[PDB]
Protein backbone atom coordinates (compact mmCIF):
# COMPACT_ATOMS: atom_id res chain seq x y z
CA UNK A 1 0.00 0.00 0.00
CA UNK A 2 1.17 3.85 -0.48
CA UNK A 3 2.53 6.00 3.03
CA UNK A 4 -0.30 7.25 5.19
CA UNK A 5 1.08 9.59 8.08
CA UNK A 6 -1.45 10.17 10.70
CA UNK A 7 -2.02 13.54 12.03
CA UNK A 8 -0.81 14.90 8.74
CA UNK A 9 -2.51 15.81 5.25
CA UNK A 10 -2.00 13.02 3.10
CA UNK A 11 -2.60 13.90 -0.77
CA UNK A 12 -3.37 10.72 -3.21
CA UNK A 13 -4.20 11.07 -6.83
CA UNK A 14 -4.45 7.59 -7.44
CA UNK A 15 -7.71 5.97 -6.85
CA UNK A 16 -5.97 2.64 -6.54
CA UNK A 17 -4.05 4.34 -3.98
CA UNK A 18 -6.55 6.38 -1.60
CA UNK A 19 -8.65 2.89 -1.63
CA UNK A 20 -5.63 0.73 -0.46
CA UNK A 21 -5.23 3.44 2.54
CA UNK A 22 -8.83 3.70 3.16
CA UNK A 23 -9.13 0.10 3.35
CA UNK A 24 -6.20 -0.89 5.44
CA UNK A 25 -7.49 2.22 7.91
CA UNK A 26 -10.81 0.60 8.14
CA UNK A 27 -9.29 -2.69 9.07
CA UNK A 28 -7.35 -0.91 12.05
CA UNK A 29 -10.73 0.71 13.38
CA UNK A 30 -10.71 4.13 12.08
CA UNK A 31 -14.39 4.94 10.73
CA UNK A 32 -13.63 6.26 6.99
CA UNK A 33 -15.53 9.98 6.58
CA UNK A 34 -16.36 11.39 3.23
CA UNK A 35 -16.64 14.79 1.67
CA UNK A 36 -17.15 15.26 -1.89
CA UNK A 37 -16.33 18.72 -2.74
CA UNK A 38 -15.43 20.42 -6.16
CA UNK A 39 -12.93 22.45 -4.03
CA UNK A 40 -12.90 26.10 -4.20
CA UNK A 41 -13.59 25.60 -0.14
CA UNK A 42 -15.38 27.73 1.61
CA UNK A 43 -17.21 27.26 5.41
CA UNK A 44 -20.04 26.17 3.64
CA UNK A 45 -17.50 23.41 3.10
CA UNK A 46 -15.59 23.10 5.98
CA UNK A 47 -18.64 22.86 8.06
CA UNK A 48 -18.90 19.19 6.45
CA UNK A 49 -15.51 19.04 7.18
CA UNK A 50 -16.28 19.64 10.56
CA UNK A 51 -19.13 17.52 10.98
CA UNK A 52 -16.89 14.44 9.78
CA UNK A 53 -13.95 15.46 12.02
CA UNK A 54 -16.21 15.11 14.91
CA UNK A 55 -17.64 11.39 15.07
CA UNK A 56 -14.99 9.79 17.49
CA UNK A 57 -12.42 7.84 15.96
CA UNK A 58 -12.70 9.27 12.40
CA UNK A 59 -10.31 9.36 9.43
CA UNK A 60 -11.64 12.37 6.93
CA UNK A 61 -11.17 11.74 3.05
CA UNK A 62 -11.87 15.45 0.98
CA UNK A 63 -12.42 14.58 -2.22
CA UNK A 64 -11.81 17.28 -4.69
CA UNK A 65 -12.92 16.69 -8.54
CA UNK A 66 -14.47 19.14 -11.05
CA UNK A 67 -16.52 16.51 -12.38
CA UNK A 68 -17.29 16.99 -16.77
CA UNK A 69 -20.40 14.85 -16.44
CA UNK A 70 -22.12 17.02 -14.05
CA UNK A 71 -21.75 20.30 -16.43
CA UNK A 72 -24.38 20.52 -19.26
CA UNK A 73 -23.53 22.78 -22.12
CA UNK A 74 -21.32 25.46 -23.37
CA UNK A 75 -18.27 26.33 -20.78
CA UNK A 76 -20.04 25.57 -16.81
CA UNK A 77 -16.85 23.33 -16.85
CA UNK A 78 -14.09 25.94 -17.95
CA UNK A 79 -15.56 28.87 -15.72
CA UNK A 80 -15.80 26.55 -12.67
CA UNK A 81 -13.54 28.31 -9.99
CA UNK A 82 -10.14 26.33 -9.59
CA UNK A 83 -7.85 27.60 -6.34
CA UNK A 84 -6.24 24.25 -5.43
CA UNK A 85 -3.73 25.64 -3.03
CA UNK A 86 -5.64 27.45 -0.76
CA UNK A 87 -7.52 24.39 -0.60
CA UNK A 88 -5.45 22.19 0.58
CA UNK A 89 -4.24 24.58 3.31
CA UNK A 90 -7.82 25.01 5.04
CA UNK A 91 -7.67 21.40 5.07
CA UNK A 92 -4.34 20.62 6.92
CA UNK A 93 -5.82 24.18 9.03
CA UNK A 94 -8.62 21.53 9.68
CA UNK A 95 -6.96 18.56 10.34
CA UNK A 96 -8.14 16.38 7.86
CA UNK A 97 -5.56 13.48 7.12
CA UNK A 98 -6.63 12.71 3.19
CA UNK A 99 -6.97 14.96 0.41
CA UNK A 100 -8.09 12.76 -2.78
CA UNK A 101 -7.60 14.66 -6.10
CA UNK A 102 -7.88 11.93 -9.13
CA UNK A 103 -7.35 13.04 -12.75
CA UNK A 104 -9.99 13.23 -15.40
CA UNK A 105 -8.03 10.09 -17.25
CA UNK A 106 -8.43 7.99 -13.94
CA UNK A 107 -12.23 8.77 -13.35
CA UNK A 108 -12.81 8.40 -16.89
CA UNK A 109 -10.80 6.01 -18.75
CA UNK A 110 -13.33 4.68 -21.22
CA UNK A 111 -15.26 8.22 -21.23
CA UNK A 112 -19.27 7.87 -20.07
CA UNK A 113 -20.12 4.32 -20.55
CA UNK A 114 -22.08 2.25 -17.56
CA UNK A 115 -23.42 5.46 -16.06
CA UNK A 116 -26.35 6.17 -13.18
CA UNK A 117 -29.68 6.49 -14.52
CA UNK A 118 -31.82 9.31 -11.42
CA UNK A 119 -35.03 8.85 -10.57
CA UNK A 120 -37.83 11.12 -12.19
CA UNK A 121 -36.73 13.88 -9.35
CA UNK A 122 -33.57 14.66 -11.36
CA UNK A 123 -35.65 15.92 -14.33
CA UNK A 124 -37.40 18.68 -11.93
CA UNK A 125 -36.35 22.10 -10.36
CA UNK A 126 -32.30 22.21 -11.29
CA UNK A 127 -33.03 19.53 -13.69
CA UNK A 128 -35.65 21.01 -16.03
CA UNK A 129 -33.17 22.53 -18.23
CA UNK A 130 -30.12 20.29 -17.30
CA UNK A 131 -31.62 17.14 -17.61
CA UNK A 132 -28.22 15.83 -17.39
CA UNK A 133 -26.84 17.25 -14.73
CA UNK A 134 -28.01 14.52 -11.96
CA UNK A 135 -27.14 11.80 -13.81
CA UNK A 136 -23.32 13.43 -13.75
CA UNK A 137 -23.57 13.97 -9.79
CA UNK A 138 -24.96 10.32 -8.79
CA UNK A 139 -22.32 8.49 -11.59
CA UNK A 140 -19.75 10.44 -10.23
CA UNK A 141 -20.40 10.02 -6.45
CA UNK A 142 -20.98 6.61 -6.59
CA UNK A 143 -17.24 6.00 -7.69
CA UNK A 144 -16.11 7.91 -4.93
CA UNK A 145 -18.01 5.61 -2.72
CA UNK A 146 -16.83 2.44 -4.14
CA UNK A 147 -13.28 3.77 -4.25
CA UNK A 148 -13.34 5.43 -0.85
CA UNK A 149 -15.65 2.96 0.82
CA UNK A 150 -17.04 5.34 4.05
CA UNK A 151 -19.37 4.60 6.48
CA UNK A 152 -20.58 8.06 6.48
CA UNK A 153 -20.86 10.73 3.22
CA UNK A 154 -21.26 14.34 3.98
CA UNK A 155 -24.05 16.60 1.78
CA UNK A 156 -24.56 19.98 2.44
CA UNK A 157 -28.50 21.04 2.79
CA UNK A 158 -27.66 24.18 0.16
CA UNK A 159 -27.70 21.51 -2.42
CA UNK A 160 -30.64 19.86 -1.21
CA UNK A 161 -31.95 18.12 -4.22
CA UNK A 162 -28.59 17.28 -4.67
CA UNK A 163 -28.90 15.63 -0.91
CA UNK A 164 -32.21 13.82 -1.55
CA UNK A 165 -31.07 12.31 -4.81
CA UNK A 166 -27.76 11.15 -3.06
CA UNK A 167 -30.10 9.39 -0.33
CA UNK A 168 -32.48 7.30 -3.25
CA UNK A 169 -28.85 6.49 -4.72
CA UNK A 170 -28.08 4.91 -1.51
CA UNK A 171 -31.39 3.60 -0.83
CA UNK A 172 -31.87 1.83 -4.35
CA UNK A 173 -28.78 0.58 -5.00
CA UNK A 174 -28.34 -0.58 -1.31
CA UNK A 175 -25.36 0.75 -0.52
CA UNK A 176 -23.63 0.39 3.23
CA UNK A 177 -23.34 4.05 3.60
CA UNK A 178 -25.11 6.72 6.31
CA UNK A 179 -26.01 9.82 4.48
CA UNK A 180 -25.24 13.14 6.65
CA UNK A 181 -27.19 15.94 5.63
CA UNK A 182 -25.44 19.19 7.38
CA UNK A 183 -27.27 22.45 7.88
CA UNK A 184 -26.97 25.46 5.26
CA UNK A 185 -24.02 28.33 6.09
CA UNK A 186 -24.85 31.27 5.83
CA UNK A 187 -23.01 34.92 5.49
CA UNK A 188 -23.81 37.30 8.15
CA UNK A 189 -27.31 38.44 6.46
CA UNK A 190 -28.39 34.94 5.88
CA UNK A 191 -27.10 34.77 2.45
CA UNK A 192 -26.20 31.15 1.64
CA UNK A 193 -22.33 30.88 1.25
CA UNK A 194 -21.26 29.37 -2.09
CA UNK A 195 -18.66 29.49 -4.50
CA UNK A 196 -21.01 31.52 -7.34
CA UNK A 197 -21.05 34.68 -4.61
CA UNK A 198 -17.66 35.95 -6.15
CA UNK A 199 -19.56 36.53 -9.14
CA UNK A 200 -21.59 39.33 -7.43
CA UNK A 201 -20.64 42.33 -7.57
CA UNK A 202 -21.75 45.12 -4.84
CA UNK A 203 -24.91 45.79 -6.12
CA UNK A 204 -25.91 42.26 -6.61
CA UNK A 205 -24.34 41.23 -3.51
CA UNK A 206 -27.18 43.74 -1.50
CA UNK A 207 -29.99 42.80 -3.62
CA UNK A 208 -29.04 39.04 -2.75
CA UNK A 209 -30.29 38.95 1.07
CA UNK A 210 -33.53 38.62 -0.40
CA UNK A 211 -33.27 34.79 -1.08
CA UNK A 212 -32.49 33.75 2.57
CA UNK A 213 -35.09 36.86 3.81
CA UNK A 214 -37.68 35.75 1.40
CA UNK A 215 -37.50 32.33 2.46
CA UNK A 216 -36.94 32.88 6.68
CA UNK A 217 -40.23 35.18 6.43
CA UNK A 218 -41.73 32.27 4.59
CA UNK A 219 -40.84 29.99 7.41
CA UNK A 220 -42.65 32.62 9.77
CA UNK A 221 -45.92 33.21 7.54
CA UNK A 222 -46.02 29.46 7.36
CA UNK A 223 -48.51 29.44 10.66
CA UNK A 224 -50.97 30.80 8.45
CA UNK A 225 -50.78 28.70 5.59
CA UNK A 226 -49.10 27.21 2.66
CA UNK A 227 -50.70 30.48 0.34
CA UNK A 228 -49.45 32.95 2.97
CA UNK A 229 -45.62 30.95 3.34
CA UNK A 230 -45.45 31.14 -0.65
CA UNK A 231 -46.87 34.82 -0.95
CA UNK A 232 -45.28 36.24 1.99
CA UNK A 233 -41.76 35.11 -0.65
CA UNK A 234 -42.40 36.37 -3.68
CA UNK A 235 -43.42 39.81 -2.00
CA UNK A 236 -40.00 39.83 -0.49
CA UNK A 237 -38.73 38.87 -3.99
CA UNK A 238 -40.66 41.03 -5.74
CA UNK A 239 -39.46 44.23 -3.63
CA UNK A 240 -35.64 43.11 -4.61
CA UNK A 241 -33.93 44.95 -7.22
CA UNK A 242 -32.98 42.51 -9.81
CA UNK A 243 -33.48 39.29 -8.64
CA UNK A 244 -34.95 37.42 -11.37
CA UNK A 245 -36.88 34.36 -9.89
CA UNK A 246 -36.41 31.05 -11.75
CA UNK A 247 -38.44 29.43 -9.21
CA UNK A 248 -40.02 29.43 -6.08
CA UNK A 249 -41.41 25.84 -4.96
CA UNK A 250 -42.76 24.12 -1.28
CA UNK A 251 -42.23 20.72 -1.83
CA UNK A 252 -42.39 18.30 0.55
CA UNK A 253 -39.26 16.85 2.46
CA UNK A 254 -38.30 13.87 -0.46
CA UNK A 255 -38.95 16.46 -3.07
CA UNK A 256 -42.63 15.37 -3.62
CA UNK A 257 -46.08 17.34 -3.83
CA UNK A 258 -45.75 18.57 -0.11
CA UNK A 259 -48.30 16.89 2.19
CA UNK A 260 -51.84 18.89 3.04
CA UNK A 261 -49.98 20.77 5.97
CA UNK A 262 -47.16 19.24 7.25
CA UNK A 263 -43.52 19.76 7.21
CA UNK A 264 -41.81 20.46 4.07
CA UNK A 265 -39.28 22.48 1.68
CA UNK A 266 -39.13 25.74 0.62
CA UNK A 267 -36.74 26.10 -2.44
CA UNK A 268 -35.71 29.24 -4.79
CA UNK A 269 -33.58 29.65 -7.57
CA UNK A 270 -33.20 32.95 -9.05
CA UNK A 271 -30.67 35.25 -11.20
CA UNK A 272 -28.93 38.24 -9.96
CA UNK A 273 -27.27 39.54 -13.56
CA UNK A 274 -25.56 36.11 -14.93
CA UNK A 275 -25.46 34.49 -11.79
CA UNK A 276 -27.91 32.28 -10.54
CA UNK A 277 -28.49 31.38 -6.71
CA UNK A 278 -29.93 28.64 -4.49
CA UNK A 279 -31.37 28.62 -1.03
CA UNK A 280 -33.94 26.38 0.93
CA UNK A 281 -35.17 26.16 4.21
CA UNK A 282 -37.23 23.55 6.38
CA UNK A 283 -41.26 24.64 6.44
CA UNK A 284 -43.56 23.80 9.17
CA UNK A 285 -46.87 24.33 7.75
CA UNK A 286 -49.66 25.43 10.83
CA UNK A 287 -47.14 25.21 13.54
CA UNK A 288 -45.47 27.75 15.66
CA UNK B 1 -26.89 -8.63 16.50
CA UNK B 2 -26.24 -11.00 13.45
CA UNK B 3 -28.62 -13.86 11.94
CA UNK B 4 -27.89 -16.94 13.30
CA UNK B 5 -25.20 -18.91 10.72
CA UNK B 6 -25.01 -22.51 10.95
CA UNK B 7 -21.62 -23.84 9.11
CA UNK B 8 -21.63 -26.68 6.92
CA UNK B 9 -25.62 -26.20 6.28
CA UNK B 10 -27.40 -24.41 4.12
CA UNK B 11 -29.03 -21.25 5.56
CA UNK B 12 -31.79 -19.43 3.75
CA UNK B 13 -32.17 -15.56 4.43
CA UNK B 14 -34.76 -13.89 2.62
CA UNK B 15 -33.93 -10.37 3.85
CA UNK B 16 -31.52 -8.46 2.78
CA UNK B 17 -30.12 -7.10 5.82
CA UNK B 18 -29.85 -10.51 7.33
CA UNK B 19 -27.62 -12.09 4.50
CA UNK B 20 -25.34 -8.53 4.42
CA UNK B 21 -25.38 -8.93 8.44
CA UNK B 22 -23.96 -12.30 8.24
CA UNK B 23 -21.56 -12.03 4.94
CA UNK B 24 -19.75 -9.40 6.90
CA UNK B 25 -19.57 -11.34 10.09
CA UNK B 26 -17.91 -14.07 7.92
CA UNK B 27 -15.66 -12.35 5.53
CA UNK B 28 -14.19 -10.82 9.64
CA UNK B 29 -13.76 -14.29 10.63
CA UNK B 30 -11.62 -15.36 7.94
CA UNK B 31 -13.85 -16.57 5.03
CA UNK B 32 -13.75 -15.27 1.26
CA UNK B 33 -16.90 -14.59 0.56
CA UNK B 34 -18.51 -15.94 -3.35
CA UNK B 35 -21.49 -14.84 -4.72
CA UNK B 36 -23.34 -16.97 -7.57
CA UNK B 37 -26.11 -14.82 -9.06
CA UNK B 38 -29.43 -16.91 -10.26
CA UNK B 39 -33.18 -16.86 -11.09
CA UNK B 40 -33.45 -20.85 -9.25
CA UNK B 41 -34.59 -23.48 -12.05
CA UNK B 42 -31.06 -24.76 -11.16
CA UNK B 43 -29.35 -27.05 -13.62
CA UNK B 44 -25.55 -28.71 -14.42
CA UNK B 45 -24.66 -25.18 -16.33
CA UNK B 46 -25.53 -23.32 -12.67
CA UNK B 47 -23.85 -25.84 -10.26
CA UNK B 48 -20.48 -25.48 -12.59
CA UNK B 49 -20.98 -21.79 -11.07
CA UNK B 50 -20.90 -22.92 -7.68
CA UNK B 51 -18.86 -25.42 -7.99
CA UNK B 52 -16.00 -23.01 -9.02
CA UNK B 53 -16.96 -20.84 -6.68
CA UNK B 54 -16.52 -23.38 -3.72
CA UNK B 55 -12.54 -24.18 -4.92
CA UNK B 56 -11.64 -21.00 -3.50
CA UNK B 57 -9.86 -21.95 -0.42
CA UNK B 58 -11.99 -20.65 3.08
CA UNK B 59 -15.12 -19.93 0.66
CA UNK B 60 -18.30 -19.40 1.61
CA UNK B 61 -21.09 -19.73 -1.29
CA UNK B 62 -23.91 -17.55 -1.87
CA UNK B 63 -25.91 -18.48 -4.28
CA UNK B 64 -29.15 -15.66 -4.54
CA UNK B 65 -32.27 -16.92 -6.44
CA UNK B 66 -34.16 -14.15 -7.75
CA UNK B 67 -36.36 -13.36 -10.77
CA UNK B 68 -36.14 -9.87 -11.81
CA UNK B 69 -38.98 -8.02 -13.13
CA UNK B 70 -36.89 -5.89 -14.77
CA UNK B 71 -34.85 -7.88 -16.56
CA UNK B 72 -41.82 -19.82 -16.57
CA UNK B 73 -42.17 -22.21 -14.33
CA UNK B 74 -40.33 -21.98 -10.53
CA UNK B 75 -39.05 -24.74 -7.97
CA UNK B 76 -37.96 -23.22 -4.64
CA UNK B 77 -37.78 -26.13 -2.86
CA UNK B 78 -35.47 -28.80 -5.42
CA UNK B 79 -33.16 -25.67 -6.09
CA UNK B 80 -32.60 -25.47 -2.40
CA UNK B 81 -32.12 -29.29 -2.30
CA UNK B 82 -29.64 -29.22 -4.61
CA UNK B 83 -27.90 -26.53 -3.34
CA UNK B 84 -27.82 -28.27 -0.25
CA UNK B 85 -26.40 -31.46 -2.55
CA UNK B 86 -23.40 -29.47 -3.16
CA UNK B 87 -22.46 -27.75 0.08
CA UNK B 88 -23.31 -24.23 -0.27
CA UNK B 89 -24.12 -22.40 2.68
CA UNK B 90 -25.92 -19.47 2.06
CA UNK B 91 -28.59 -19.13 -0.24
CA UNK B 92 -30.32 -15.50 -0.82
CA UNK B 93 -33.95 -15.61 -1.95
CA UNK B 94 -35.46 -12.33 -1.48
CA UNK B 95 -38.96 -10.96 -2.69
CA UNK B 96 -39.69 -8.29 -5.34
CA UNK B 97 -40.93 -5.98 -2.70
CA UNK B 98 -37.79 -6.87 -0.57
CA UNK B 99 -35.17 -6.05 -3.92
CA UNK B 100 -37.65 -3.06 -4.79
CA UNK B 101 -38.92 -1.41 -2.04
CA UNK B 102 -39.13 2.03 -3.70
CA UNK B 103 -40.37 0.55 -7.34
CA UNK B 104 -38.04 1.22 -10.16
CA UNK B 105 -36.47 4.35 -9.19
CA UNK B 106 -32.29 5.04 -10.14
CA UNK B 107 -30.80 2.76 -12.14
CA UNK B 108 -27.89 1.72 -13.75
CA UNK B 109 -27.88 3.03 -17.50
CA UNK B 110 -25.19 0.65 -19.71
CA UNK B 111 -22.70 1.85 -22.43
CA UNK B 112 -23.51 1.07 -25.58
CA UNK B 113 -22.78 -2.48 -26.19
CA UNK B 114 -26.37 -2.97 -24.16
CA UNK B 115 -27.59 -1.64 -27.74
CA UNK B 116 -26.20 -4.22 -29.70
CA UNK B 117 -26.72 -8.54 -30.50
CA UNK B 118 -29.42 -9.43 -27.53
CA UNK B 119 -30.08 -5.74 -26.72
CA UNK B 120 -31.52 -5.91 -30.35
CA UNK B 121 -34.86 -7.57 -29.51
CA UNK B 122 -34.41 -6.42 -25.58
CA UNK B 123 -33.48 -3.13 -25.25
CA UNK B 124 -33.86 -2.37 -22.22
CA UNK B 125 -32.64 -6.13 -20.72
CA UNK B 126 -29.39 -4.95 -19.92
CA UNK B 127 -30.59 -2.53 -17.67
CA UNK B 128 -31.97 -4.44 -15.81
CA UNK B 129 -29.78 -7.20 -15.52
CA UNK B 130 -26.47 -4.13 -14.40
CA UNK B 131 -29.31 -2.96 -11.86
CA UNK B 132 -30.07 -5.80 -9.87
CA UNK B 133 -26.22 -7.55 -10.24
CA UNK B 134 -25.02 -3.94 -8.77
CA UNK B 135 -27.90 -4.42 -5.96
CA UNK B 136 -26.46 -8.21 -4.88
CA UNK B 137 -22.78 -7.14 -4.73
CA UNK B 138 -23.80 -3.88 -2.48
CA UNK B 139 -26.03 -6.43 -0.22
CA UNK B 140 -23.41 -9.44 -0.12
CA UNK B 141 -19.99 -7.61 -1.25
CA UNK B 142 -18.73 -11.04 -2.00
CA UNK B 143 -15.25 -11.15 -2.77
CA UNK B 144 -15.43 -12.88 -5.94
CA UNK B 145 -18.78 -13.33 -8.57
CA UNK B 146 -19.15 -15.73 -11.03
CA UNK B 147 -21.10 -15.88 -13.96
CA UNK B 148 -21.78 -18.13 -17.03
CA UNK B 149 -19.05 -17.79 -20.43
CA UNK B 150 -22.97 -18.91 -21.97
CA UNK B 151 -24.61 -15.12 -21.46
CA UNK B 152 -21.26 -13.71 -22.99
CA UNK B 153 -22.41 -10.31 -23.72
CA UNK B 154 -23.95 -10.39 -20.37
CA UNK B 155 -20.58 -11.18 -18.44
CA UNK B 156 -18.87 -8.60 -20.67
CA UNK B 157 -21.58 -6.04 -19.52
CA UNK B 158 -20.57 -7.00 -15.76
CA UNK B 159 -17.13 -6.34 -16.43
CA UNK B 160 -17.72 -3.29 -17.85
CA UNK B 161 -20.23 -2.22 -14.79
CA UNK B 162 -17.42 -3.51 -12.17
CA UNK B 163 -14.58 -1.27 -14.42
CA UNK B 164 -16.57 1.74 -14.75
CA UNK B 165 -18.14 1.89 -11.23
CA UNK B 166 -14.50 1.13 -9.17
CA UNK B 167 -15.93 -2.21 -7.55
CA UNK B 168 -14.28 -3.85 -5.48
CA UNK B 169 -14.66 -7.81 -6.52
CA UNK B 170 -13.21 -10.03 -8.93
CA UNK B 171 -15.59 -11.27 -11.54
CA UNK B 172 -15.16 -14.70 -12.88
CA UNK B 173 -16.64 -16.04 -16.18
CA UNK B 174 -17.29 -19.90 -15.97
CA UNK B 175 -16.76 -21.69 -19.01
CA UNK B 176 -20.18 -23.28 -20.86
CA UNK B 177 -21.45 -26.47 -19.84
CA UNK B 178 -23.23 -28.35 -22.65
CA UNK B 179 -24.75 -31.61 -23.45
CA UNK B 180 -23.53 -34.73 -24.86
CA UNK B 181 -23.72 -33.33 -28.57
CA UNK B 182 -22.35 -29.83 -27.59
CA UNK B 183 -25.59 -28.27 -26.94
CA UNK B 184 -25.30 -25.33 -24.29
CA UNK B 185 -27.25 -26.08 -21.52
CA UNK B 186 -30.32 -23.85 -20.88
CA UNK B 187 -34.06 -24.59 -19.39
CA UNK B 188 -35.04 -23.94 -22.77
CA UNK B 189 -33.94 -26.81 -24.63
CA UNK B 190 -36.69 -28.68 -22.98
CA UNK B 191 -39.25 -27.43 -24.68
CA UNK B 192 -37.44 -28.37 -28.56
CA UNK B 193 -39.36 -31.27 -30.32
CA UNK B 194 -37.30 -34.26 -31.34
CA UNK B 195 -37.07 -32.24 -34.78
CA UNK B 196 -35.57 -29.37 -33.13
CA UNK B 197 -33.58 -30.36 -30.56
CA UNK B 198 -31.58 -32.33 -33.87
CA UNK B 199 -31.31 -29.30 -35.35
CA UNK B 200 -30.35 -27.47 -32.29
CA UNK B 201 -26.83 -29.01 -32.42
CA UNK B 202 -26.08 -27.17 -35.56
CA UNK B 203 -25.57 -23.48 -33.49
CA UNK B 204 -22.27 -25.37 -31.46
CA UNK B 205 -21.40 -27.55 -34.37
CA UNK B 206 -21.20 -24.17 -36.14
CA UNK B 207 -18.62 -22.48 -33.87
CA UNK B 208 -16.23 -25.26 -33.00
CA UNK B 209 -16.05 -25.41 -36.81
CA UNK B 210 -15.02 -22.09 -37.11
CA UNK B 211 -12.51 -22.13 -34.25
CA UNK B 212 -11.44 -24.66 -36.26
CA UNK B 213 -11.79 -23.11 -39.52
CA UNK B 214 -9.86 -19.46 -38.05
CA UNK B 215 -6.22 -21.18 -38.60
CA UNK B 216 -7.31 -20.43 -42.47
CA UNK B 217 -8.95 -16.58 -40.76
CA UNK B 218 -11.69 -14.50 -40.20
CA UNK B 219 -13.93 -15.10 -43.44
CA UNK B 220 -13.15 -18.98 -43.38
CA UNK B 221 -14.66 -19.08 -40.11
CA UNK B 222 -17.46 -16.83 -40.54
CA UNK B 223 -18.03 -19.00 -43.78
CA UNK B 224 -17.81 -22.43 -41.95
CA UNK B 225 -20.49 -21.69 -39.14
CA UNK B 226 -22.39 -20.05 -41.79
CA UNK B 227 -22.26 -23.16 -44.07
CA UNK B 228 -23.63 -25.92 -40.92
CA UNK B 229 -26.57 -23.16 -40.04
CA UNK B 230 -27.44 -23.73 -43.80
CA UNK B 231 -27.55 -27.64 -43.21
CA UNK B 232 -29.89 -27.01 -40.42
CA UNK B 233 -33.81 -26.79 -41.00
CA UNK B 234 -36.25 -24.97 -39.25
CA UNK B 235 -33.14 -23.07 -37.69
CA UNK B 236 -33.89 -19.29 -38.22
CA UNK B 237 -30.46 -17.33 -37.44
CA UNK B 238 -30.78 -13.75 -35.91
CA UNK B 239 -27.20 -13.21 -35.36
CA UNK B 240 -23.92 -14.85 -36.65
CA UNK B 241 -20.95 -12.39 -35.40
CA UNK B 242 -17.18 -12.50 -34.33
CA UNK B 243 -16.50 -9.83 -32.37
CA UNK B 244 -13.06 -9.01 -30.60
CA UNK B 245 -13.08 -10.48 -26.80
CA UNK B 246 -14.62 -7.78 -25.16
CA UNK B 247 -17.22 -7.72 -27.84
CA UNK B 248 -15.75 -4.55 -29.85
CA UNK B 249 -14.73 -4.77 -33.91
CA UNK B 250 -13.18 -7.90 -34.71
CA UNK B 251 -9.32 -6.92 -35.54
CA UNK B 252 -7.39 -8.34 -37.88
CA UNK B 253 -5.47 -11.42 -36.21
CA UNK B 254 -5.56 -12.30 -32.12
CA UNK B 255 -8.43 -13.47 -30.01
CA UNK B 256 -12.33 -13.36 -30.97
CA UNK B 257 -15.27 -14.59 -30.26
CA UNK B 258 -17.94 -15.84 -32.27
CA UNK B 259 -21.39 -15.31 -31.07
CA UNK B 260 -24.99 -16.94 -32.50
CA UNK B 261 -28.46 -16.38 -31.73
CA UNK B 262 -31.52 -18.74 -33.67
CA UNK B 263 -35.10 -19.39 -33.33
CA UNK B 264 -36.51 -22.68 -33.86
CA UNK B 265 -40.16 -22.60 -33.43
CA UNK B 266 -40.50 -20.13 -30.48
CA UNK B 267 -37.72 -21.33 -28.67
CA UNK B 268 -34.69 -18.87 -28.91
CA UNK B 269 -31.21 -20.36 -28.25
CA UNK B 270 -27.83 -19.10 -27.99
CA UNK B 271 -24.34 -19.99 -28.24
CA UNK B 272 -20.63 -18.70 -28.52
CA UNK B 273 -16.86 -19.42 -28.55
CA UNK B 274 -13.92 -18.16 -28.34
CA UNK B 275 -11.75 -17.76 -31.69
CA UNK B 276 -8.38 -16.96 -32.19
CA UNK B 277 -7.86 -15.89 -36.35
CA UNK B 278 -4.96 -17.26 -38.30
C1 LIG C 1 -19.06 16.53 -5.40
C2 LIG C 1 -20.57 16.79 -5.52
C3 LIG C 1 -21.23 16.71 -4.15
C4 LIG C 1 -20.84 18.15 -6.22
N1 LIG C 1 -22.09 18.09 -7.03
C5 LIG C 1 -20.86 19.38 -5.26
O1 LIG C 1 -21.92 19.79 -4.79
N2 LIG C 1 -19.67 19.97 -5.07
S1 LIG C 1 -19.47 21.32 -4.15
O2 LIG C 1 -18.00 21.64 -3.99
O3 LIG C 1 -20.25 22.41 -4.81
O4 LIG C 1 -20.04 21.19 -2.83
C6 LIG C 1 -19.57 20.15 -1.93
C7 LIG C 1 -20.49 20.02 -0.74
O5 LIG C 1 -20.49 21.27 0.02
C8 LIG C 1 -21.85 21.61 0.26
N3 LIG C 1 -21.99 23.09 0.46
C9 LIG C 1 -21.68 24.09 -0.39
N4 LIG C 1 -21.97 25.27 0.18
C10 LIG C 1 -22.47 25.02 1.40
C11 LIG C 1 -22.96 25.79 2.44
N5 LIG C 1 -23.01 27.12 2.34
N6 LIG C 1 -23.41 25.17 3.57
C12 LIG C 1 -23.39 23.85 3.70
N7 LIG C 1 -22.94 23.07 2.71
C13 LIG C 1 -22.48 23.63 1.57
C14 LIG C 1 -22.58 21.17 -1.01
O6 LIG C 1 -24.01 21.08 -0.80
C15 LIG C 1 -21.92 19.81 -1.25
O7 LIG C 1 -22.50 18.83 -0.43
C1 LIG D 1 -29.09 -13.00 -12.18
C2 LIG D 1 -28.47 -12.78 -13.58
C3 LIG D 1 -27.06 -13.36 -13.65
C4 LIG D 1 -29.40 -13.33 -14.67
N1 LIG D 1 -29.36 -12.47 -15.89
C5 LIG D 1 -29.15 -14.81 -15.09
O1 LIG D 1 -28.41 -15.09 -16.05
N2 LIG D 1 -29.82 -15.73 -14.37
S1 LIG D 1 -29.68 -17.28 -14.78
O2 LIG D 1 -30.27 -18.21 -13.72
O3 LIG D 1 -30.44 -17.48 -16.05
O4 LIG D 1 -28.27 -17.62 -15.00
C6 LIG D 1 -27.44 -17.87 -13.84
C7 LIG D 1 -25.92 -17.90 -14.23
O5 LIG D 1 -25.81 -19.25 -14.75
C8 LIG D 1 -25.05 -19.22 -15.92
N3 LIG D 1 -25.38 -20.35 -16.83
C9 LIG D 1 -26.59 -20.71 -17.32
N4 LIG D 1 -26.44 -21.78 -18.13
C10 LIG D 1 -25.11 -22.07 -18.16
C11 LIG D 1 -24.33 -23.02 -18.82
N5 LIG D 1 -24.88 -23.94 -19.64
N6 LIG D 1 -23.00 -23.02 -18.62
C12 LIG D 1 -22.39 -22.12 -17.83
N7 LIG D 1 -23.12 -21.22 -17.19
C13 LIG D 1 -24.46 -21.17 -17.34
C14 LIG D 1 -25.52 -17.91 -16.56
O6 LIG D 1 -24.65 -17.47 -17.57
C15 LIG D 1 -25.51 -16.95 -15.36
O7 LIG D 1 -24.19 -16.43 -15.11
Amino acid sequence: IPAFHPGELNVYSAPGDVADVSRALRLTGRRVMLVPTMGALHEGHLALVRAAKRVPGSVVVVSIFVNPMQFGAGGDLDAYPRTPDDDLAQLRAEGVEIAFTPTTAAMYPDGLRTTVQPGPLAAELEGGPRPTHFAGVLTVVLKLLQIVRPDRVFFGEKDYQQLVLIRQLVADFNLDVAVVGVPTVREADGLAMSSRNRYLDPAQRAAAVALSAALTAAAHAATAGAQAALDAARAVLDAAPGVAVDYLELRDIGLGPMPLNGSGRLLVAARLGTTRLLDNIAIEIGTF
